[PDB]
C-alpha cells in the first residue's frame, strides 16, 4: 500500500459561542432566502459572469462612491482564487510578490500553486506599515506584486491612502489592495485611487465576511478594464458556475439588509476594544469585524474553558476575537477581564 | 487609451434548438426540483474538504462502475478544468509536460500556461482513434510526466478499450489521466476498474455537467488511489469548494436514478442519429458519448452556417471536414436528420474574406 512518497509529486512540494472565523452571524432577511428559494427553483427548473459583475459594480459604486461598471470588475470563486489568478497574470516563474508581517492574504499555497516567491517586510512594534522600511525594501527588491492589506487582518489596522499612494508610486509592477475587511471601515476605499494608477492598482474585495448566501462564497476586484483583460488570459473557463453566480446575484439585491447588519457590527467593535483597553488589555485600533489585543495559547485555552472560540494566529502575546453579535461580544468581555503571569518554554 | 499592453503582464501571456454544447437536455425531476429548494432553504436559514460530498460521489461510482470506492479515492472541485488544475500543479508545472491525443478538449491551452506545463500533442489516426504505435512510441521518446486520454473523446466520440489504456499506462512514467467526462453515456467499462493495478500511476477524472443538471451548479472528479487525494490537498485553494456548491452536488447525486434514466434515452438516440447520418451518406466516427462527429463536408464552417439558417445550432470545433451535433430530444434530433438531410446534396461554399492588417 502506497504514500505520498510513492509518487512522483514535484520535490519542492515535499462548542457554543463561537468568535474565531471572522464571519456575520446575523441571520440572513425573510426577503434574502425567498429570493434564494426562487431563484434557484427557476434556475433548476430549466429554460463571463456579465450580469454579476453588474451587481458587483453597482455594490462598489454604492458602497464606495466611485462609478464603475462590468468593466472595472471581476469575479471568481473566493479571494484566493482572486489571487492565484493575478499571480499567474503578473507574478509566477522568475517574479517576487512583497507583503507586510503579520498578513493572512498572502496564503503559502499560493506562491507554491503559481511558483511566485513571496518576500516579507515586517510591520512595525505597533503593527502598523513601518512607511520608512517599506518604500526602502520595495525599492531595494524591485517587487512584481505589493500586496497592501487594508483593514489588515489579523490586526484590524488600517492604511491610510496617502501611505497606499507612496507604496504605489514606488512599486515598479501592480500594487493589490486587499480590502477583504473593508465594509466595516469608515475610511475610504482605495478604488478612490484607480482612475490616477489605472496601470499599477488592484482592488480586491469579497462577499464572504460581510455577506451570508446559502453557503456561497465569492471574491472580486475592482481595477482599471485592461486588468480585467489580463485575467481572462489565465482563468479557467466556466471557473464560476450559474448557481454560485445567481446566488452571488441574490446576495448584492439584499444588500441594503447586509449593510445594516455589518453597521451593528462595527458599533460594536468600537465597543469591544474600548471595554479590553479600560480592563488594561494593549488593542490595536481596528476598523474590521475584529480586535486583536493582548500582550498566548494558555489565554486561548483559558477563554475556550469558558465556553469561549476565539483565534490563536500563531503571533506571540495575542488573540484574535471576531465581533459577534452583542450577548457573544459581552460573553467574551466577561472572560477577557477574568484572564487577567508568566510561564516559561521548552524543547 | 490605457491597455494590456501597459500592464506588467508576463510577457509569455502577451435561435431555438441548440445542439451545440454538451449537456443533458431533459428537465429535471421534480423531486430533484422540491429537495434543491428544501436543502436550500434549511442551508440558507444558518444552524472540512467535501467529506460529505466525496461519499456520495464514492457511491455513484461504486454502483456505476462496479469498482468499490470510498471518499478516501475521492476528490472534488468546482469543475473538471479545476481538477486538472490542480493535478497539474502536483504534477506537471515547470520543467514537466504533458501529452495528450489531438483533436481533444480535455488539455485547455489556458491549463498550460497558468500552470505552467508544457502540452505536447499527437495526432489521432486518419479514423480519429488514438493510433497506438504513434502513441506508445512518443510516449517513450518524450517520457511525459503527464499522459491525457480522454474516453469518450470530444469531439470525435470516439472510446478507447481498456486493454489500450493499460498499453499507454505501462509505458507512461509519471501519471495517466483518464478523462470519462462523457462516460455515462457510454456502455464500456470505465478504467476505474484499472485503479487497483496502477495505484501510482492512474487518475479517472469525472464531472456531473455533462449528465446532470442541478440548478446551474457544476462539479469536477476524480476517482483514484488515496495517496492522489493527498497530493492536490498540497496544491488546492482552501475552501475551493463552497457549502452551497457541495450541497446542490450532493441533491443532483440522491437522484442519480432519474439522471441516469435521461442519459439511457440520450444514449439510445445517439445510436439513431448516428446510423440515420450513415444511411443519408455522411461518415460518422462511432460515438458513445451525447454527441456525434460527422461530415467530411468541403466546407464544413459553410454547412453549419447551413443548418443555422434551418434554425438548428450544432457546432463547429474548427476541424476541417467535420462538425458536432450533441444529441437532445427525439424532436431536435428529428428536425437536426431533416437539415442534415437537405444539407447532403448542396455544394455549399462560402470563404471569408482575408486577413487584412
Amino acid at each position: 500500500k502506497i504514500t505520498l512518497s510513492d509518487l512522483p509529486l514535484r520535490e519542492e512540494l515535499r462548542v457554543d459561542i463561537r468568535l474565531n472565523t471572522n464571519e456575520n452571524p446575523y441571520p440572513p432577511s425573510e426577503a434574502l432566502v425567498a429570493d434564494l428559494v426562487a431563484t434557484v427553483d427557476k434556475i433548476a427548473t430549466e429554460l463571463d459572469a456579465v450580469e454579476l459583475r453588474d451587481e458587483l459594480a453597482a455594490y462598489i459604486t454604492k458602497q464606495t462612491g466611485v462609478a464603475v461598471t462590468r468593466d472595472n470588475l471581476w469575479a471568481a470563486n473566493g479571494s484566493n482564487e482572486i489571487l492565484q489568478q493575478l499571480l499567474q497574470a503578473f507574478g509566477g516563474p522568475g517574479r517576487t510578490a512583497l507583503g507586510f508581517q503579520p498578513s493572512y492574504s498572502m496564503h503559502p499555497i499560493l506562491a507554491k500553486g503559481t511558483h511566485t516567491e513571496f518576500i516579507a517586510v515586517s510591520r512595525g512594534a505597533d503593527f502598523r506599515i513601518d512607511m520608512d522600511v517599506a518604500l526602502e525594501e520595495i525599492r531595494a527588491k524591485q517587487p512584481d506584486i505589493v500586496f497592501v492589506t487594508t483593514p489588515n487582518n489579523p490586526t484590524g489596522d488600517v492604511t491610510s491612502l496617502d501611505d497606499v499612494e507612496r507604496i504605489i508610486n514606488v512599486a515598479p509592477g501592480i500594487v493589490i489592495v486587499d480590502e477583504a475587511y473593508a465594509e466595516f471601515s469608515p475610511s475610504p476605499s482605495a478604488t478612490t485611487l484607480l482612475e490616477k494608477y489605472p496601470t499599477k492598482l488592484v482592488v480586491s474585495r469579497t462577499m464572504s465576511k460581510a455577506f451570508d448566501f446559502a453557503g456561497g462564497r465569492l471574491g472580486y476586484f475592482v481595477a482599471n478594464p485592461a486588468f480585467i483583460d489580463a485575467v481572462m488570459l489565465v482563468r479557467l473557463p466556466y471557473h464560476l458556475s450559474a448557481l454560485s453566480q445567481a446566488a452571488a446575484i441574490v446576495a448584492l439585491r439584499h444588500s441594503a439588509d447586509t449593510l445594516g447588519t455589518v453597521e451593528k457590527l462595527s458599533v460594536e467593535r468600537v465597543r469591544v476594544a474600548a471595554r479590553l483597553e479600560e480592563l488594561g488589555y494593549a488593542v490595536v485600533p481596528s476598523e474590521s469585524n475584529f480586535v486583536f489585543f493582548g500582550d498566548q495559547h494558555a489565554a486561548w485555552q483559558a477563554f475556550l474553558d469558558r465556553g469561549v472560540l476565539i483565534r490563536d494566529v500563531g503571533i506571540a502575546g495575542h488573540l484574535r476575537t471576531t465581533i459577534g453579535v452583542p450577548e457573544e461580544n459581552d460573553a467574551f468581555l466577561d472572560a477577557a477581564a477574568e484572564i487577567i503571569l508568566n510561564l516559561s518554554a521548552w524543547s
